[PDB]
């Protein structure tokens, strides 16, 4: 398992649990230097679960699919809570099992339907570690509409960052102050898994991609990645979506 401690922690604490987290997925290969996430794992194995304590030493247990990294759900004192898609219907029956009751949440854990259900687009959702330390209150304590800017906000502080260097080093910018995410950003969570394709894809074509990914990133508006040798590759993607889940 792995843990996080908002008391105490600064940009460097941060930075180590986010390596941890990376380090607690497992991979067979690693595609041009970066490790490529398995493509089935079954049982409770493929779960792992995140001890998240707020500032006032609250807590909640979040479960992690390490396939994808998707978050299934999450167990505040003893009520799990998971939502509303078979895999989350499916990781219910390995963990939280000790729960004194289990709540479905109205939606599904994309970001689409994760906007509607809470009003705001992720564009307009401050992230940061002070945030974070917000999210986990909030989840402790059932309210299914605040509940999911709190899970926009879990996502991105955890997952969002183990997948790209650059989205850790936003959070670390944002231990003190929250901040809404850059374009770049959002254009990192969105391109994860034609990335991961791409990059795959790659090897026997001489590391250039078979269809240029294009992100806004930072250049404004409108890069293209081409081939491995761009940054986004040799110094950003940390974690690759195995293409088989793709």
């Amino acid at each position: 398992d792995v843990s996080f401690r908002l008391s105490g922690a600064d940009p460097r604490s941060y930075g180590m649990f986010i390596k941890d987290l990376r380090n607690a997925l497992p991979f067979r290969e690693k595609v041009y230097n970066i490790p490529l996430l398995l493509p089935s794992v079954s049982g409770a194995g493929r779960y792992l679960l995140m001890h998240l304590f707020n500032r006032d030493g609250k807590t909640i247990t979040v479960a992690v699919d390490v396939t994808n990294i998707y978050i299934m759900g999450y167990l505040a004192d003893t009520t799990s809570y998971f939502f509303n898609e078979p895999a989350a219907e499916l990781a219910s029956q390995y963990v939280f099992r000790d729960a004194r009751r289990k709540i479905t949440l109205p939606y599904s854990g994309d970001y689409e339907r994760l906007q509607i259900a809470a009003g705001k687009p992720r564009e307009k959702i401050p992230i940061g570690l002070p945030a974070l330390d917000s999210a986990i209150s909030t989840l402790l304590h059932y309210d299914s509409t605040a509940a999911a800017g709190a899970l926009l906000v879990l996502i991105q502080t955890t997952a969002e960052a183990a997948r790209f260097k650059y989205i850790e080093q936003q959070i670390q910018e944002r231990a003190y102050r929250d901040e809404v995410p850059s374009l770049a950003t959002i254009s990192l969570e969105n391109s994860w898994s034609g990335l991961s394709k791409q990059i795959q894809l790659a090897q026997g074509n001489n590391g250039i991609f078979r269809t240029p990914i294009v992100l806004v990133d930072n250049k404004g508006n409108r890069v293209q990645i081409t081939n491995v040798t761009s940054k986004v590759v040799t110094s950003n993607i940390q974690l690759l979506l195995n293409t088989r889940n793709i």
